[PDB]
């Protein structure tokens, strides 16, 4: 409609994807959750695991807020990615590219609250050998922020979601625990939070 | 011709491609269809199907129309892509980035018209296991936008259509069915439509 | 060379390489052949063959063209194909994308005939199974363009040549055909024309 | 935030990413260091090793400094690698293109001293037949700058790291070693320093 | 340093990569050398061999020449091919894309002589169906412009090397020779100069 359009020319002036929209003090919070959609392979040789999840990521960038009165209708719009500033997140123990198989982009509301929910697929250094057996494999998949401490970027865990997890695989998923953890680095002075999903799964028979 | 030259130009000034022609009140309606080519590949391991399709994908762009009598022969034109709005139609249950086999282009006609009909192959999971078998194997190729919702996108299914399908695959295709669905999320006030498309196969013999 | 600046200069000017130079009525005609250079693989199970070609693509783009007196010793120059129109051709059977080998460069003259001689390797869908008979299998390789029709794209045929199949293949030549057809298809007002190479083959021994 | 937005138009103003950050005889100097972490495959026939490592390089560049007094809470910034001047650190034995697994983002602060972190997947020639034995198999991974001599860029080691290498290995990480070197190639007059990282592994078992 | 940005900016004006820089009756002539590092596979099915290799190219562009006493500490630059006129040499019986293995940037010193060393991996046709034997097998390496005559582009031979060639590497390198040709393709007046290279090997015993 005429006032995306109207839109799109307000918020777009001044705005720079590549600056972490933090405010006075406060850090940007970033809510952050993965589901379990299927494990695609365990490569027990090279100590391997390949899976396909879904991420959500929201946080709030008060640059992209507007008030509903002067565009009427306008509740949200769709974002690609590379025109917004968002959270780097990085698997810190992965092997291989994300490789994202949906539409880069996100949706924002009229308070600036942005929602970026992917599905990927990514390789883990992982121990597989207990796979075989009945106490299973547990590998962790460990996500933080590559360049953003704590105080700039508040990573928090939302409820984790297993329900997606596909019927049919030849793997049992026998549980998924979620843990957020912070430290401190001898190297840089501010401490930095990560999110780990344990997952813990075995082969049907 | 320079007619040619000069609808470019009055186009392509005021055009945003990230902003969904909605029309107040009006969704935008996309005619969606897939015509199955070709079944590359089964991996009966990790439970997934290699297809390649024809995507037939068409809608009404009204930031594009022009009026003939101003541009005298111009009845349709060829434009890339990556210059227009397109759909964000995600395949849900894909595990592999699409690969687009043919010229990434759109008909657009005088009306703002819009076809894209890209050819595609992709992976996606599937229970296959029963492919060796009199009823086959069944697989569902869901697809929908991904942030547009019902009011936003009418997603509208066309005819099935297996007229494409190779005569000489392993594969005999015993069927095709469509089924459309308009999907509420719990996070969301407004439904979501997928349209998926259920294809039954089995190996020939 | 200081006149090749100048022309550059000149050419560059007002040129749009997104509109297809038609000259009023007439269609731009784009000569096309393939010559098989070698082929690669033959995937029995999944009925593809492995292909690389060398195709020969000429076209007049009357925007292209300069009066010789005026830039003395110009007689052709070397173009980038990205910063030109290209026809949209694409192989209708193509199962992967094309494989480009060679520069993209095409050759452009004085009267604004253009020379594009890509070295390519693609792989199609096939009918492979006879490929150990002394009957051989035969793949047909269906070009033509993707978006233009008959009236704005007269595609021609130029004559094929074996001579620069690789001799040491293990697969053996047994029949070369090319074949111009003007097909209507199940949308379209106007007909699209195709150009058909094919292949006869079969293992040595 | 705020001051982070003036920042940046600031940092940007004349800056060219393709500009060494030298001043004045004196080189760039150019800290760096590999933590190996995982070695994911060994191959006996075509001689090479696939490794994945975690690369620290850090130098200064001036053109980036500011005063923390201008810019009150800015003490450093989040930069995409694509926006900065980077040392062109060649692999000199590799086989392979390297695969970034990590957010291609350096961390900047206020003297100009920036740090780029990226986690590397990349294949390398090596003579792996020692593996199996219980002398192990040596493998030499040589990085230097593959177009500034000493006098421009000053490649210096920093402390090596073998924590992070992973237990779970199917291969025995014996021990690693770090030398520098400086080869005087029969072009030039001035030497080119190369960092030399050599780990001495097995099978376990 | 100040002067290497003050060059830039005076460089990048009036430059121009799409143009090849030739003077009247003056071809640029273009030095070329391969040095083969290993040959990583070699495929009896299907008629290729895959190599890595370093090609030494130097050329002259007149364009790329400055004064030293303007720019006082200034001898040579490094500047990213993707901003230079380069050679468009082909491999005409490359198979595949070559895989740039090395930063992908030329060194040019103040009287415009420019340097390019890329290393590269490649696969190409060849009939090695005697890589058992005593005689060895032996595959021609033939690179040449793909659009410019010897008029324009004057290709010479540099002496290669083989001392660059791994000790360790499955094949035993027997030859390597150099050979400058020039063909006439009928379709043009002008001839075409290309350098074969002709490496002899077999496997170890
Ligand atoms: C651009 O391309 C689009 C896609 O093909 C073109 O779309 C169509 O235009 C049709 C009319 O020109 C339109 O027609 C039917 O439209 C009504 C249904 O919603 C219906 O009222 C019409 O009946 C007509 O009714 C009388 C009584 O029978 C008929 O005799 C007349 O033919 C009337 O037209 C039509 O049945 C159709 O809906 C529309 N398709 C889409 C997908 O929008 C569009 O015209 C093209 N532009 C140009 C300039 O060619
Ligand atoms: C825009 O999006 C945010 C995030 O969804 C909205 O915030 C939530 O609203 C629910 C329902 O009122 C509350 O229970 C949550 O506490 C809110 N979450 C957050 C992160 O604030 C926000 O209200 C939306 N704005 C509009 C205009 O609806
Ligand atoms: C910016 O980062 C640099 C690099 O860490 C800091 O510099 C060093 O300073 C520490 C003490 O703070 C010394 O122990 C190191 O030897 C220095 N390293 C180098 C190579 O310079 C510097 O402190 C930081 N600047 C600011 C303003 O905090
Ligand atoms: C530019 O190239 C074209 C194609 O070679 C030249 O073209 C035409 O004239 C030739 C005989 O003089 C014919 O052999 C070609 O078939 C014909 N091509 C077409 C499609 O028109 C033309 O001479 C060249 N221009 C100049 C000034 O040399
Ligand atoms: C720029 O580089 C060229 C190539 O290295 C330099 O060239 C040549 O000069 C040498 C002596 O310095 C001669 O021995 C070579 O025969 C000659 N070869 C070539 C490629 O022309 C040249 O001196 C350099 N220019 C400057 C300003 O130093
Ligand atoms: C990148 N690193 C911190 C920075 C930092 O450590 C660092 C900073 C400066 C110098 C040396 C190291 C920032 C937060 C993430 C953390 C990641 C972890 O190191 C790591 C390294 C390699 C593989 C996996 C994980
Ligand atoms: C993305 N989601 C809807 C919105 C939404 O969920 C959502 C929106 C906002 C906040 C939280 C969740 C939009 C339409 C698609 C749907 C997709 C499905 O989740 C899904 C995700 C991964 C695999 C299969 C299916
Ligand atoms: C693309 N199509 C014509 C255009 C058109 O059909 C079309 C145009 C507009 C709307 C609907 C259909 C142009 C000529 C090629 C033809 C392709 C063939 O369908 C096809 C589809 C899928 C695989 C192989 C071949
Ligand atoms: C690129 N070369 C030096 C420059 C130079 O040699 C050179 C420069 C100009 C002319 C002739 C030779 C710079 C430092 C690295 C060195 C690379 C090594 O050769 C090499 C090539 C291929 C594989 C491994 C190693
Ligand atoms: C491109 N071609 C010459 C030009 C030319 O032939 C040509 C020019 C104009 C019209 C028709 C043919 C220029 C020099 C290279 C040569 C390449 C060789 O043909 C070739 C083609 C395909 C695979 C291997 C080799
Ligand atoms: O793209 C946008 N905004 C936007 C997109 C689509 C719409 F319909 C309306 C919009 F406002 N931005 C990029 C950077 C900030 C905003
Ligand atoms: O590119 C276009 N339009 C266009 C393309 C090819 C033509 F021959 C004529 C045209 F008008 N657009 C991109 C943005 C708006 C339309
Ligand atoms: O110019 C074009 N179409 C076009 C686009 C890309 C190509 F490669 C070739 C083309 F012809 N048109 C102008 C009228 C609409 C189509
Ligand atoms: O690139 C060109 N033209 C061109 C290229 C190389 C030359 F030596 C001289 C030239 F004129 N164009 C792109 C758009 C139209 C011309
Ligand atoms: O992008 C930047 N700087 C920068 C990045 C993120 C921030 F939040 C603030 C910044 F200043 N640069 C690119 C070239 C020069 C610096
Ligand atoms: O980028 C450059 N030149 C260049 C590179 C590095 C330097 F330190 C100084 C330079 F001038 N060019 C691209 C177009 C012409 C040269």
């Amino acid at each position: 409609g005429e006032f995306q359009r109207k839109l799109y020319k307000e918020l777009v002036k001044n705005y720079n994807p590549d600056v972490i929209p933090t405010q006075r003090d406060r850090p940007v919070t970033v809510y952050f959750s993965l589901s379990l959609l299927q494990i695609m392979d365990v490569d027990e040789k090279n100590q391997v695991v390949d899976v396909v999840f879904w991420l959500q990521m929201s946080w709030t960038d008060h640059y992209l807020q507007w008030n509903v009165s002067e565009y009427p209708g306008v509740k949200q719009v769709s974002v690609p990615i590379s025109s917004l500033w968002v959270p780097d997140l990085a698997a810190y123990n992965a092997i291989s590219k994300p490789e994202v198989l949906t539409p880069q982009l996100a949706l924002v509301n009229s308070s600036g609250h942005v929602q970026y929910l992917p599905s990927i697929r990514q390789r883990f250094s992982c121990d597989v050998s207990g796979v075989d057996t009945e106490s299973g494999a547990t590998c962790k998949l460990k996500f933080g922020s590559w360049t953003h401490h704590s105080r700039e970027l508040d990573l928090q865990m939302q409820e984790a979601d297993i329900s997606g997890y596909i019927p049919y695989s030849r793997f049992e998923l026998v549980g998924v625990t979620q843990k957020r953890s912070e430290r401190f680095y001898e190297c840089c002075k501010e401490p930095y939070p990560d999110v780990t999903f344990t997952v813990t799964f075995r082969k049907k028979g």
